[PDB]
Formats: C-alpha cells, structure tokens, sequence
C-alpha cells in the first residue's frame, strides 16, 4: 500500500517505513483510523533529539515523522549488561538536550523509556511518539498534571500517590530508570509503589542488591539523586548537568 508518493515499505511499530518513489528520501509514517494535540504539538517541535514533524494529510490520518536507521535504544541494551558506559553517558547527555528543550517550551513527553528514544544513522538519539505529551506550562503559568500515563517502572511514585503533581520531575524520573536499564541492563521495579519490595529496598539503600551493583559508583551517586520519592528534593535537569559522572570523560 501506498499514500500519495510514498510507499509503504515495511511495518516499524501503526508506523510504517515510507520511501518516495521519486525523491526516493525514506520517512515514518503514522496510520491513524487525542491524535489532534499531538499533531498539534510536533508542529511546535524543533530539536535535533526530537524526531522531525514534517505534516499530516487525512483521508485514516497520515502523521510524517523523521525515520531513525537505527532503530530504538531498546535494541541496544543488552539484557542483565547494559550498555558500555561511555555509550550510556553519550545517549543520557542527548536525552538531556531533547528533554531540556521541551520542558522550555512548556511540554513534557509523559512516556519516556527506551522504547521511545529512536536512534538515526549517527546514532543520535532522538525523543519520539508525542500522543502522550501535554503543555506543562502556558503563558508563563504551570499547570499541574492530574492525568496517570506512561508506563509502570519508568513512572514516579507522585503519580500513583498524588492527585496533581509537577510535570518536570516526572521526566526526570523516566530518565534515572533509563538510565539504569542502560548501565545494568534490567529494570529495578514493576512499580514504584511500596507495596513492591524492590522499590522499598533501594528507599533503604540497599545497593548491594542487582541492579546497583553492576553500577558504578559515580554514575550511581547521579541516581540516588534522580530517584529521589520527594519530587520536591529529586534533583533538577540543571543540576543533573552539574553532577560529576555527567561531566566525567569515558571511553
Ligand atoms: C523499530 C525500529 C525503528 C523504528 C523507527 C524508526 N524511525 C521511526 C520513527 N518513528 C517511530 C515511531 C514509533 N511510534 N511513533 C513514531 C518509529 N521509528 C521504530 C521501531
């Protein structure tokens, strides 16, 4: 099947792979039968670790967006390892970028996870799928978030336990457990929760116990700051930047 031009190569994830005919340029393609905001906001968007807008057109609704060669960075942690850690610290400092920019411009993603941070032919790391992203600030006001969304083990603990809660610390909240999944490989809870037993440990301290341990101290000193239950003591984007692991050189 074909829309217009392009033609429908292969499934991605619905997402199809869409190569022109004539340009023979390749894209993303979104297939839709909530989608008006997000087409809404990727107009707004413009970053280099965000995946491009390019339009829509409707018949089923047809979203352009940047193909990335690469895949997702899903694909390159590797399960109870992770990833090398300079590798790690390289796709942290762009999810950084990416995540600083639209919390400028008042929106926050809501579902961060390696799933949707896709990778080009660079291997940049680009912030992708907004149907879950909402405006945070308007005006120069904030708006606080009352709506649950995301997915359990990268989501905060306010979420399940508050009825509004800041957008902002949430965010950085999907990016401490990336950041774990890419350093050790594997997820630390199911949930947040206290009710969960593995979140209760790391409250305790507990580091000794998988998945700290295949950590480093340095970048693991960055987490105890970024998992942090308070959303009001977790640490801030601009501090994150200040941390010693983050401006630490690898490889
Ligand atoms: C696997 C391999 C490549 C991909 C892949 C490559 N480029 C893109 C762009 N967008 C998406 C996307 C997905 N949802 N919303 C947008 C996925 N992409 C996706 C999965």
């Amino acid at each position: 099947p074909f829309v217009e031009d392009w033609d429908l190569v292969q499934t991605l994830g619905e997402v199809q792979l869409a190569v022109n005919r004539v340009t023979e340029e390749a894209v993303a393609v979104k297939i839709v039968d909530n989608i008006k905001k997000e087409i809404c906001i990727n107009k707004m968007l413009n970053h280099e670790n965000v995946v491009k807008f390019y339009g829509h057109r409707r018949e089923i609704q047809y979203l352009f967006l940047e193909y990335c060669s690469g895949g997702e960075l899903f694909d390159r942690i590797e399960p109870d390892i992770g990833m090398p850690e300079p590798d790690a610290q390289r796709f942290f400092h762009q999810l950084m970028a990416g995540v600083v920019y639209l919390h400028g411009i008042g929106i926050t993603h809501r579902d961060i996870k390696p799933e949707n941070l896709l990778l080009d032919e660079r291997d940049n790391l680009k912030i992708s799928d907004f149907g879950l992203a909402t405006v945070f600030r308007y005006n120069n006001r904030e708006r606080l978030l009352n709506k649950m969304c995301g997915t359990l083990p990268y989501v905060a603990p306010e979420l399940l336990k508050r009825r509004e809660f800041h957008a902002e610390p949430v965010d950085v909240w999907s990016c401490g457990i990336v950041l774990t999944a890419m350093l050790a490989g594997e997820l630390p809870w199911d949930q947040p929760s206290d009710s969960c037993q593995e979140y209760s440990d790391w409250k305790e301290k507990k580091t000794y116990l998988n998945p700290w341990k295949k950590i480093d101290s340095a970048p693991l000193a960055l987490l105890h700051k970024i998992l942090v239950e308070n959303p009001s003591a977790r640490i801030t984007i601009p501090d994150i930047k200040k941390d010693r692991w983050y401006n630490k050189p690898l490889k």
